[PDB]
């Protein structure tokens, strides 16, 4: 509804979504963040003001434009301590960039610590006017977007280290075990309409089994890449990934539930909790629909892009330039990855690389830097393992879309036409999650855990990516460079 041109005001304030009031984060004054649109190809101009005061949930902040590209602007990037220093507040940062190229479902959401799950998070749209799969519906639009969020009533800072969940909330509405009288979200059919769906997973935590009682979902786009149409009667959505899905609006006038099952927490429906309502005409009261078993679930290595393109390389293990493994671990409170934990290094990543940092033996924090050749394949593998607890950990790569060779719950690879995503997850242990993908994007890039609470305890690696073009490359606009030492100025209490 707002962009791609528009003023995100970042502030405090009071929330009840599940009819608990609790102080969280508000962008342009409300919550659940707003949704923003704009059309593939376009220069998005994010104005991101930010004026908040508390402390607790950090009066700093930083956007990161989950699943787009960012070439040529990898200083607009989004990650604390990668790609930027914090937006102090009192001041504005200007996000601009261009969307060549790319068209689909996204997502914004705060890219230091882990604020995002204070509130700041809200669904993207590039709309595409030749979308291959335009025919397929005849609504696509504001009332189409669907989000799926983890709710807490203590804050991130406040709560356990790895809380549980409160709630679920689709469209920023749902119910806890306390408040079963709470508003549900409605989305409205027609009887006889087709709509495009767009679902987003704002998690923080949790995965999602969604269904919609009586319905079959036809997905046709995941994580901003187009699909071949594949029809299933539920899917598991990662934190972070989008999903595109055709409903046919074509059953009895009637109210139907829409479920969404979190892998942890409240693990069911009673009184309404983990859901919201498909309202066709129908009584404005709660659907008594009944759940029937998921008999042709989505399966990750089922799906293929529209195109089929084939993954990089050549198919076999280790065909391509550089092949990288990816050993879990955990010790002291602190995930590893290839024995090393990631803490924020106090000089952005893309700032030493401007700085003059020509290696990954050079850039801080040591162990956690993998140098890529340019304009090559890439083959990274995330064996899954009980060493790293609360698998399966869903991961992102930043600045990229990749081939998954090998998914989760399979043993076969795939190099001819295999699924493109850019959040995938590891599985559970005795899984190798495999991806490829091409070194077209010179800069420092995020590969990461996208449970939050995780990345605190730094589950993460940086891709530094064909360093020495990435000034070149990457010029940064007085504001950005302004960004630092106005950070560095802050007292801790300011932070
Ligand atoms: C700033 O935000 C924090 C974190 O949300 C608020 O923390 C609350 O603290 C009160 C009083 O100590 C607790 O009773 C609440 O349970 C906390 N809320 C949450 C969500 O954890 C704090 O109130 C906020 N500061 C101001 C001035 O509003
Ligand atoms: C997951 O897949 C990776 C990549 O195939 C495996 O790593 C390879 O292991 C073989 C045999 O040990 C070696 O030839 C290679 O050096 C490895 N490739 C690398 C490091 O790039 C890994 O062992 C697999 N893990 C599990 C648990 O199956
Ligand atoms: O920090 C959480 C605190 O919040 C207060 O409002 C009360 O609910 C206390 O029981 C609790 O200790
Ligand atoms: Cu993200
Ligand atoms: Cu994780
Ligand atoms: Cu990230």
């Amino acid at each position: 509804a707002i962009g791609p041109v528009a003023d995100l005001t970042i502030s405090n304030g009071a929330v009840s979504p599940d009819g608990f009031s609790r102080q969280a984060i508000l962008v342009n004054d409300v919550f659940p963040s707003p949704l923003i649109t704009g059309n593939k190809g376009d220069r998005f101009q994010l104005n991101v003001i930010d004026n908040m005061t508390n402390h607790t949930m950090l009066k700093s902040t930083s956007i990161h434009w989950h699943g787009f590209f960012q070439h040529g602007t990898n200083w607009a990037d989004g990650p604390a301590f990668v790609n930027q220093c914090p937006i102090s507040t009192g001041h504005a940062f200007l996000y601009d960039f261009q969307v060549p190229d790319q068209a689909g479902t996204f997502w914004y959401h705060s890219h230091l610590s882990t604020q995002y799950c204070d509130g700041l998070r809200g669904p993207i749209v590039v709309y595409d006017p030749n979308d291959p799969h335009a025919s397929l519906y005849d609504v696509d639009d504001d009332s189409t977007v669907i989000t799926l969020a983890d709710w807490y009533h203590l804050a991130a800072k406040v709560g356990a280290p790895v809380p549980t969940a409160d709630a679920t909330l689709i469209n920023g509405l749902g119910r806890s075990a306390a408040t079963l009288a709470a508003d549900l979200a409605v989305i409205t059919v027609t009887k006889g309409k087709r709509y495009r769906f767009r679902l987003v997973s704002l998690s923080c935590d949790p995965n999602y089994t969604f269904s919609i009682d009586g319905h079959s979902l036809t997905v046709i786009e995941a994580d901003s890449v187009n699909l071949k149409p594949h029809t299933v009667d539920s899917l598991q959505i990662f934190a972070a990934q989008r999903y595109s899905f055709v409903l046919n609006a074509d059953q009895d006038v009637d109210n139907y539930w829409i479920r969404a099952l979190p892998n942890s927490g409240t693990q069911n429906f009673a009184g309404g909790t983990n859901s919201a309502i498909l309202r066709y005409g129908a009584a404005p009261v709660e659907p008594t629909t009944s759940q029937t078993p998921s008999t042709n679930p989505l399966v990750e290595s089922a799906l293929t892009t529209l195109k089929g393109t084939a993954a990089p390389g050549s198919p076999t293990p280790g065909g391509v330039d550089l092949a990288l493994n990816m050993a879990f671990g955990f010790a002291g409170g602190n995930f590893t990855i290839n024995g090393a934990s990631f803490t924020p290094p106090t000089v952005p990543v893309l700032l030493q690389i401007l700085s003059g940092a020509q290696s990954a033996a050079d850039l801080l924090p040591a162990g956690s830097v993998y140098s890529l050749p340019a304009n090559a394949d890439i083959e990274i593998s995330l064996p899954a393992t009980a060493a790293a607890p609360g698998f399966p950990h869903p991961f992102h790569l930043h600045g990229h879309v990749f081939a998954v060779v090998r998914s989760a719950g399979s043993s076969t690879y795939n190099y001819a036409n295999p699924v493109y995503r850019d959040v995938v997850s590891t599985g559970a242990p005795g899984d190798n999650v495999t991806i490829r993908f091409r070194t077209d994007n010179p800069g420092p890039w995020f590969l990461h855990c996208h449970i939050d609470f995780h990345l605190e305890a730094g589950f993460a690696v940086v891709m530094a990516e064909d360093i020495p073009d990435v000034a070149a490359t990457n010029p940064v606009p007085q504001a950005w460079s302004d960004l630092c030492p106005t950070y560095d100025a802050l007292s801790p209490d300011d932070q």
